[PDB]
């Protein structure tokens, strides 16, 4: 249909869809969170700023995959994003625990397009994939599970002080 | 009971709430549209550029209606991002058309936020929705309709040549 | 009757004098407790600082509404300005949550203002309090909030070592 | 016999081979057209300029190509460059169209070499193939398109003017 299209499966075009959907949740799911440390009962401000910025990112890795899905003659098909699970993220630490996972999750789901690419043999979506987005997530996994060891060995989150510092010395 | 929480009442709280998810939702209809505009049967970079800077101004707004929700004590609950009911956008004049509705609906429930904040006797909360949203989204309505009428009396949408040259003249 | 007088109640000229009084009240209050901050038995400097910087900003505000009062035709009318119903302190935590009751009640009495204002159809006036109180209140006890939370979160009033790294890394 | 040939295959020394002819065939059709458009019965300059653009381009292609060839211990054989299919281009819609079918047939071979690349187990040949030579080709087949969705919609060829804006504007 599109003049542009070249060796692009039908499943891979659903499936950069559905990380399209994915990186969009994701991108809600920091905001939310974000905010939650704005709140006046918890005022963790660089906390704050880290969720927001990790949440025009992941925003950023979306616009990318739907200029991807254009640039292969594809046709982007946008769904509802859903709301996050949890409205009130507890602590700094389970932020940052409920991150790592949701990255795990992000991770898994780019390994997956990935697998599809190369059983389709379209060695440029592979390639995509990789270098832009395999291994950024290597690299906000491991910060993330940096940030989770800091925070349990400074004592928190019964620990507020140490919530408090980490927000002042490693997200400061 | 927030420590900060003074004069907002249950209702905009509420209301508030629902004009986050409104700003969202607006953002993902700009963006929708912006990359309808990247498509390699469309390709209309200026078009595209324009609603994807729309796009991030309505997300910048959901996120001032969530500081300004933590700034009064209230809690943010956020609900599903409905998907764009449209997937193909037609063309650059009935994408034009699209955002001046969208923007006017946005706007009278803007007016409807601001008729319950002065009739709860809560002055803080209507002069914000003056100052940050009213003359910004009449600014907005007007200049979408100028969009409109250019392209219009153009010969958009029959002739392309008009869409191209708007695209180019004004929207460059 | 002034050569400028136009749409000003002698009720709202009243409420004026009594809120300049309110003003120099808190500045007073604000005085009161920086230098608290600065004694030998204290000595919490960036406590002192933050709240000698409220106190003239409380004055500037007070001169703002006589300001508003000579602009209006109004007569200015001085009360004695009563002496701060505290001499110690107590702590960081308790002087910031003490400014925190002090910031809702002059913020309750400025909507009062404005419910005045806008009983009597003298929008100028009411605008004037939006504009240059609402939202500055609002900020003040969002952020006297935040700071009540992290000192509570940190371990205050108990370990003094809470007051002192607040005092360094917020405070400063 | 080369010293410092290791993991080359045979087969993927001449596939190379066969890929810089390729890519030097590419740098003289863009010449060709380019030379058409400075026709004084073309005379379309800026259609001009990008096919020599693309020419200078595609022969850089050519010597990277060449300079894999030997850092990897192969040998370069060239052959004839063979003259383009048509020496009168008709228009500036038909030379971006040709364009468009000459880039997807230099990726489709590109795609060949990158499947046996990685059939001969040769994976530093697999990745430079897709960072020196795939998004390129990806990005260029969607920028032609581009173009022609534009020279069309705008009712070239038959609109001399359309081609006359689009040299203006998009390629100037
Ligand atoms: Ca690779
Ligand atoms: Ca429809
Ligand atoms: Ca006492
Ligand atoms: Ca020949
Ligand atoms: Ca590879
Ligand atoms: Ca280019
Ligand atoms: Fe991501
Ligand atoms: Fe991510
Ligand atoms: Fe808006
Ligand atoms: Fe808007
Ligand atoms: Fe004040
Ligand atoms: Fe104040
Ligand atoms: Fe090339
Ligand atoms: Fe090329």
């Amino acid at each position: 249909t599109s003049q542009v299209r070249q060796n692009y499966h039908q499943d891979s075009e659903a499936a950069i869809n559905r990380q399209i959907n994915l990186e969009l949740y994701a991108s809600y799911v920091y905001l939310s969170m974000s905010y939650y440390f704005d709140r006046d009962d918890v005022a963790l401000k660089n906390f704050a700023k880290y969720f927001l910025h990790q949440s025009h990112e992941e925003r950023e890795h979306a616009e990318k995959l739907m200029k991807l899905q254009n640039q292969r003659g594809g046709r982007i098909f946008l769904q509802d994003i859903q709301k996050p699970d949890e409205d009130d993220w507890e602590s700094g630490l389970n932020a940052m625990e409920a991150a790592l996972h949701l990255e795990k999750n992000v991770n898994q789901s780019l390994l997956e397009l990935h697998k599809l690419a190369t059983d389709k043999n379209d060695p440029h979506l592979a390639d995509f994939i990789e270098t832009h987005y395999l291994n950024e997530q290597v690299k906000a996994i491991k910060e993330l599970g940096d940030h989770v060891t800091n925070l349990r060995c400074m004592g928190a989150p019964e620990s507020g002080l140490a919530e408090y510092l980490f927000d002042k010395h490693t997200l400061g």
